[PDB]
């Protein structure tokens, strides 16, 4: 039985997210979702997990859980050693490097990333919230039951 | 009628961005300096616009504005659709493309980037004010003009 | 008045080069791509030169020439001093911006770069050729003109 | 029934390889590593003596496998029912072709592409500085498995 | 009478931070250690903390010494009558802006910076990094002197 | 006693070697200056000698000599374990990296890297050589003595 922990804050998920969660889904046996929340963002946690879970309603083995504390802590509480983490244009490569080496020498888990495809490789949570707050159009990038909710926070 | 808009938080201008100018308004019929608002920084609006302004005297066909909420919206709803952005030491170009790629995503608008001299090349507005205000000379980087004003917010 | 340069092999053109030819046509009075011909390549420079006329037929201000020598020379001769340059996964970034301050510093001429859209973003001449070769399919990747001629040299 | 394909040229193999190989087996039920020739370019050393340098320092990994191949990477992984290519980084991978590369293998065949770093201590290793480094005297025997090292010198003389 | 300043916060100092002060002792006569602080915004060590965990951890190096400083790095190097830094590299570090430091720090001062490389083992860790994981449980012990990690864990508790 | 080695092919040395010479040996009690050869260029080594000699008249502590094999050993057996450097635009920086963890690794031996001036940023001897053959003026950019060899090769 293999797994991963696919980790962000998704405030709010978008389709660069949802790209890797499908890739990760149909690579290994068990995919966990950890919405990793900070002491503070747009959307609440139970938003967040929602609309991860409306968004991946075809994956049924993937499933969306809140974390808190060390990532790795959470990765091995669930019986896991591997993470899978996104890469789109704009993402810190050098620091997700830092944090995978770190990451594997404190307790032995390993980190495999993976681009996003062309299509979702300039969206990020960040940007789309920003292009959205002052009228942007990002509906083309993320999930529609996503794009409804943001509507509704801005509005 | 070719155009193009330059932006920048410009607090305040320096020889670098003033190169960057200079090469748009040489391959442009027409250049649009944006300001943009949105941090109080060290100078006001009104500041750093006469201080572009009276760097660019000798251009023509520049003018300079400033601007609020999306950069694209600013730039279509003066009637054109590219960006010229400058490249320096330092500068977080992932980001820029980024940006680049969203920004013709939502709104049809190219970014062309040219890199700024050798000479500017390691100059920002943000180490120009953190060298001068410990007493580090840094009139060479800077329009004679923005210098003594620099001066004056520090003294 | 304003005209740019648009340089490479194009051995041959890709949807990626057109794009950025679009750009260029779209922001500048006058385009020419200027294939440069120093290795022998697939296709000869007559039959390079046909394939990017045939895929610019929509573009009216943009014309096509052979060059040898400095690109600078070929830019001035005409004219001319500005360079577009397109951006794609894998363009070795560093060499470029080494060469285009070596081009502003012997001749004044001005290099603007532009990402080509994230669809093209990873098709290169080089690499739609080797996967060609042993059977993949870009036929998405290039123009539909292109594509059938580089059936043709293969089979 | 997951699984995945580390390829490369391997030749030879090194520990920086070793270890993205036992990383990729203990997170896919299968892992072909897979030995990629250039039909028209000989390396220091044949197909078969590098298949042996891999079995030899894999012998604890019951799930991998190695395979020889040639041609598009896509089909290999394809023909063999996975969709899925584990590839190492080290310092001085070109990642940047290793991304664009990747980009196109998902385009033309639907094939995943998972980069995992190398340990820190193998992260300066790669095949050709390695054979650089021994063609000139250097010590490279900490960076290579046991199979792989005296093989190397012998070749070297 | 050669010599170079090492620049940094140290808050706490890790071991990648004396692998390169190690180097630097080794390659220059005398090496002063630049504990640079900022007054209007404290860390978690105070500068006597920061200072004392470095000094205990560098008294085999005859020829290091430290001292705490603020303001532009060029001043602390040129009134000690050096003009150069050494400054480590790790994975994760900036830069590009350490560049544009580099040469700017060389206009205004004619101030020299030479970059090393950490060794792979300490090439992950940096300070901001060991304090996020300690506060959160995990075992950083390997990547700090002695002198820090039971202090870091005090500070924490 | 300090000292550190300066490697390279040196074909021919620009100003911005030079610059990285200058550097080091004013840091250094020592600095050799390793011209290496491969089994193939413009100069022959001898040449490439004289040039860098003519060039660093002004530093007493340094000196010219060749080497072939590994670096590593050649700054051993003079009784050093320090290389020095420089960095350009379009440096391969990641290979320059990998380099000197394993020259470290297999010798001991630290390598310190230093950016050269920005004026001297976009000059290589690769570059320098290829403008030149096609009639760029360099000259800037190479020590004088070595701008008149270079004419004398190519004509
Ligand atoms: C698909 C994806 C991968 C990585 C990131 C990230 O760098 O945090 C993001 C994002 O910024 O929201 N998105
Ligand atoms: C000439 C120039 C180009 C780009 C930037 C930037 O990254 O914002 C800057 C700056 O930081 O002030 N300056
Ligand atoms: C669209 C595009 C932009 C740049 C390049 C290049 O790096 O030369 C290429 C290519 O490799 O064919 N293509
Ligand atoms: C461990 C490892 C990962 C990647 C590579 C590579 O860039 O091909 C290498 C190597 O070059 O031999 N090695
Ligand atoms: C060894 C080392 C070298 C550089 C840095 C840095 O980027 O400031 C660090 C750190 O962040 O603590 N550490
Ligand atoms: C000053 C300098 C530093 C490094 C290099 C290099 O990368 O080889 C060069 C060059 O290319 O000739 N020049």
């Amino acid at each position: 039985m293999t797994g991963a922990v696919c980790p962000g804050s998704f405030d709010p998920v978008t389709l660069g997210h949802l790209d890797v969660f499908e890739r990760a889904a149909a690579q290994f046996d068990e995919v966990i979702v950890a919405v990793l929340i900070n002491p503070a963002g747009m959307f609440t946690v139970d938003e967040r997990i929602e609309m991860i879970r409306e968004s991946t309603a075809d994956l049924p083995n993937l499933r969306v859980e809140s974390g808190q504390g060390l990532l790795v802590d959470f990765v091995r509480e669930r019986g896991l050693n591997a993470i899978v983490k996104g890469l789109r244009t704009g993402t810190d490569f050098e620091y997700e490097l830092q944090m995978a080496q770190m990451n594997k020498h404190i307790a032995g888990v390993d980190t495999f990333f993976v681009a996003t495809a062309p299509a979702y490789s300039f969206v990020s949570s960040s940007l789309a919230k920003e292009v959205a707050t002052y009228g942007g159009d990002v509906s083309a990038l993320l999930p529609a039951s996503v794009h409804q909710r943001l509507l509704g926070k801005l509005r």
